[PDB]
């Protein structure tokens, strides 16, 4: 018993992890087989990163300009690319510790691990989720970027978000392995303000399921609702609509405890009507939204 | 900026993780040069556990009898003794990939990494706390027993927990690598509850510079405090006390943000006694006690 906002085990993806110096500008780079991932904005200077022209600045780079460091050895880099806001630095050494890996792109409110690292060194591990406005509240210093965000499923890692910036407002944004930004951010130092972020329904019912599991049971009532009766309260609440897909992925859990989906979702309503008024659950006094349906049940079956 | 609950990067504790069967019972080993760690209560059935004399029920065990797995290769047994409540199976092989390691016995209020196990393989990695009362609040299921709690200082991973138990109140029991029980706590299935758990103080202060380092600021007021004046609402609220060491430990915290520790404990004191109105401090709706002064340094200045 007991429920842990629990990340995938690292070491596959610290294997991968390389530093890489442009210029005056280092960052973290993922090394898979023989080509080396990092932020476009490896080319930049702060100055630059203003009004960027990625194009004419990567014109101005050759090969031997990117340093790239794994441990404490130099790789040679035979080749670059730059596909959307990622470059492709292509070694003469396949990773010898490559694991077996995917590139995915993740919806909002889907959950990964970060590996958070500074010169191609990782420094900690923590579970997130992407929010509904397409931005993460991660823990990135200067130097993060390049870090990586991934799920393994076991020996597969699919690697789903690579770090580029923080916003102004101390929230974070970056681009999948293809280098495409998730939500309308921009590898531009300028006025981007993220929208609402919305809580992950979904993911709140999911942890509602766990708090059962794991003995918190003092915010079940006796009542039901409708996915409309309780869509009326989550929009009041800033809440994404729940759907009869997420009705459906929430089905092993509402087996497993005998809690009909719409039952919990009127002890939910009850929760955001009333609040917790100074109780806890799983040593929460917030609903907790950063823990998928998957993850509720990978964690309560123990699954490696 | 962003201030996560992160666990340190597991893939050296990864890399010593085997499975350790003896009879029916199937838990996690820690290897580390020729010699695997595990909870002495392998040998132990369910039944065993209500009343186990560990001494008589190693006699009926031989080396042959202990089957260690590391990935899908068998380790050959040569030798096996209790030391307190953990065996030291040796093997005729030195694990390769042992890193550099020492075994440490924390006190209560420090945190550590916990690499969650099953059947030898890691299943997840996440933060937490020596409670005061000796428990820790972790996630383990049946068959985690000998999953490991360290810290890494750059390339030394400090062991100090290994998992023996689950109390009958949902809480976790365990030893250093020497085999002692933290706390009060035997390897027997029998009444044994947990003391008061009181909050860790110069945690939840560490985690207030955190927020104040990292953008929020609303809960700074305008008063002061002296160490016993905090003290008396600290025990109303069952906060453990605050000493001069703690003040100490909590001076380069001060000095990085400017704000004296008394008057970050009459911020404190005020949110004990009016509580947070509703309000949120780096993402909790309470005040959190599993970051050490030395993990806000450690997180804020990106150390790997
Ligand atoms: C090459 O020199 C720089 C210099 C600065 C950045 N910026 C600014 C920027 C850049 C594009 C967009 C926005 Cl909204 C903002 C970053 O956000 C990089 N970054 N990532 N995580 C961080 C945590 C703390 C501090 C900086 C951090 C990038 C490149
Ligand atoms: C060899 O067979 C067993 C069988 C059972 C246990 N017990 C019972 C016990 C044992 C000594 C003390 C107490 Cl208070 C309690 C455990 O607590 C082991 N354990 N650890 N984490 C768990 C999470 C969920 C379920 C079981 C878990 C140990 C050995």
């Amino acid at each position: 018993s007991g429920f842990r906002k629990m990340a995938f085990p690292s070491g596959k993806v610290e294997g991968c992890m390389v530093q890489v110096t442009c210029g005056t500008t280092t960052l973290n780079g993922l090394w898979l087989d023989d080509v080396v991932y990092c932020p476009r904005h490896v080319i930049c200077t702060s100055e630059d990163m203003l009004n960027p022209n990625y194009e004419d600045l990567l014109i101005r780079k050759s090969n031997h300009n990117f340093l790239v460091q794994a441990g404490n050895v130099q790789l040679r880099v035979i080749g670059h690319s730059m596909q959307n806001c990622v470059l492709k630095l292509k070694v003469d050494t396949a990773n010898p510790k490559t694991p077996k890996y995917k590139f995915v792109r993740i919806q909002p409110g889907q959950t990964f691990s970060v590996l958070a690292c500074y010169n191609g060194s990782p420094s900690g591990v923590y579970q997130c989720a992407m929010r509904p406005n397409f931005t993460i509240k991660g823990s990135f210093l200067n130097g993060s970027c390049g870090s990586v965000g991934f799920n393994i499923d076991y020996d597969c890692v699919s690697f789903c978000y690579m770090h580029h910036m923080e916003l102004p407002t101390g929230v974070h944004a970056g681009t999948d392995l293809e280098g495409n930004f998730y939500g309308p951010f921009v590898d531009r130092q300028t006025a981007q303000a993220a929208g609402t972020d919305t809580t992950i329904t979904v993911n709140v019912l999911a942890w509602l399921y766990a708090a059962v599991i794991n003995g918190d049971r003092w915010f079940l009532n006796r009542f039901t609702t409708t996915l409309n009766d309780f869509n009326l309260v989550a929009m009041k609440y800033n809440y994404e609509p729940l759907t009869q897909d997420h009705v459906d992925i929430l089905g092993p859990l509402s087996a497993q405890t005998g809690i009909a989906v719409l039952d919990m979702c009127a002890s939910l309503k009850e929760l955001l009507q009333n609040g917790m008024n100074g109780r806890t659950i799983l040593g929460s006094a917030l609903l907790e939204d950063e823990f998928t349906p998957f993850d509720v049940v990978r964690q309560c079956s123990g699954v490696t």
